[PDB]
């Protein structure tokens, strides 16, 4: 199996203000035509998981623009550059074409008063 | 996008006896092959969704026996015949292939004490 391997595991952050976070696979995602089969999904609490990002940095009709995926190979990373209100969720990077398809362990973004 | 309606959302039931639960696409995920595109997660709290099921009714490696997953077209069933403490858990049945991939609102398993 491909392990994803995510980083942070939580973190806290003021509203307006820029976060990164990483996610490793012990596997290349990479192949032939310069495509990462990577995905990121968003899950809000009590919600199922929402796809965001797919092919490491193509974002989902209606995800705004302050989300960007990026990186390649093993190494990819997930930034939101201004942290709203509702971005409060868990986020997960997928190896979403090797089976069996895996998920990391997540990042929990939690907003600071 | 698809819309996958789970139900029941939550149950409570006691050891060592069955449960079914649903799942509908609102479009038919039946391909030309026989195939259907339907993938069930198992989500433990604290943890990522893991692959049990994908195909409709193909078990992932490791995941037991007592986990059957079936239907067709739009109508899907996972029965768990023999429920155990372990599998305390959120289960979620996806549209697997059709972009943007869908998760449904999940069944919350719980135990009865």
């Amino acid at each position: 199996d491909i392990v994803m391997t995510q980083s942070p595991s939580s973190l806290s952050v003021s509203a307006g203000e820029r976060v990164t976070m990483s996610c490793k696979s012990s596997q290349s995602l990479l192949y032939k035509d310069g495509k990462n089969f990577l995905a990121w999904y968003q899950q809000k609490p009590g919600q199922p998981p929402k796809l965001l990002i797919y092919g490491a940095s193509t974002r989902e009709s209606g995800v705004p623009d302050r989300f960007t995926g990026s990186g390649s190979g093993t190494d990819f990373t997930l930034t939101i550059s201004s942290v709203q209100a509702e971005d409060l969720a868990v986020y997960y990077c997928q190896n979403d074409h090797s089976y069996p398809l895996t998920f990391g362990a997540g990042t929990k973004l939690e907003l600071k008063r």
